[PDB]
């Protein structure tokens, strides 16, 4: 009967501490206490812009993780490594927190919760996973009908919906989980001005920034993703100076180092998701900016152990 509960119905960072150390336990967070907390976190991100706009004075730092994919103990591993997230120690998880990996539910509730104990220093962004037809294939559908029920998943979808799309700080660099556009000319309005709670549509502004993908060579190719695009040194650089931004923090792709610097410098991949589906034996990095310094510092980190649940 000693699972986590919300006091007032309201998250507290006890309350947290609790959730992770069940989780890590390999417990269910009961699911009144699961709905309280999805209904609340849609409220918080159905108020949010499309873009949100942070602001990062002198001597405060953010620190920037790539996709998660429910490796709930590597999740973990990020806070005790880099500390919890608070009001000092602001984090952006930046898409793709479910689908492949066997703890999904553990991540997103982990994550939705710091969400709402943290709303304006804990930082969620939609990635493609975060989606109907991925969720359908790639194992989070199945494990939220598995651990709650169905209706609980169509829950968890119409929050998703919510999820900005693309964080830009201090109007320098823009984070989002894909990449750029298939068009010339898409600026910082047009972002704020996609109506987002909704399935991403087959091509546009929507669609490519939860799936787009660069590319070494100079203009734009059909992606191998049979979606979106992929783009060149040329189009970012463009896209960046008709925007007044410095470059671009981007993740959807695994790299063995787990992260990527490219395009000059302008386009950087951050992935968070190390020795990913217990298979690739990639490293994961996260970043550290300052505001002082926007440049980004890289923090590699490598997988720990977790209990014996094979990948979906
Ligand atoms: C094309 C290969 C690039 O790496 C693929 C990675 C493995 C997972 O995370 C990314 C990619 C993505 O974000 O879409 C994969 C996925 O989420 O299915
Ligand atoms: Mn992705
Ligand atoms: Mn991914």
């Amino acid at each position: 009967y000693s699972g986590p509960k919300l006091e007032d119905g309201k998250v507290t960072i006890s309350f947290m501490k609790e959730l992770m150390q069940w989780y890590k336990d390999q417990k269910k967070l009961h699911r009144k206490c699961a709905y309280q907390i999805l209904v609340q976190v849609k409220e918080v991100l159905s108020k949010l812009s499309t873009l949100v706009e942070t602001t990062l004075k002198e001597t405060e730092k953010i620190t920037v993780c790539g996709d998660t994919h429910g490796q709930f103990y590597d999740l973990l591993n990020i806070f005790e490594l880099n500390g919890l997230p608070s009001e000092t120690n602001p984090y952006i998880f930046n898409g793709d927190f479910v689908d492949r990996g066997s703890f999904s539910v553990e991540v997103i509730l982990t994550l939705f919760g710091f969400k709402l104990l943290y709303p304006d220093h804990f930082h969620l962004l939609r990635g493609n996973h975060e989606t109907d037809n991925m969720n359908q294939i790639y194992g989070f559908e199945g494990e939220v009908k598995a651990k709650y029920t169905a209706q609980m998943y169509e829950l968890f979808s119409e929050v998703f919906e919510w999820l900005p799309l693309a964080q830009c700080i201090n109007g320098k660099v823009l984070i989002m989980h894909g990449g750029l556009f298939s068009e010339d000319g898409v600026t910082l309005d047009d972002i704020r001005k996609i109506e987002r709670n909704r399935q991403p549509p087959d091509s546009g502004p929507m669609c490519d920034l939860l799936w787009s993908d660069p590319q070494p060579q100079n203009g734009r190719s059909i992606s191998k993703r049979g979606v979106s695009c992929q783009f060149g040194p040329d189009v970012t650089k463009a896209f960046l100076e008709e925007n007044n931004l410095d470059y671009i923090i981007r993740s959807h792709e695994v790299k063995a180092e787990g992260y990527e610097v490219a395009h000059g410098g302008r386009c950087v991949t951050v992935f968070s998701a190390p020795n990913y589906c217990d298979q690739m034996g990639n490293k994961a990095s996260y970043i550290h900016l300052q505001g002082s310094d926007l440049r980004p510092q890289f923090h590699q980190f490598t997988a720990v152990p977790h209990p014996n649940v094979k990948p979906m």
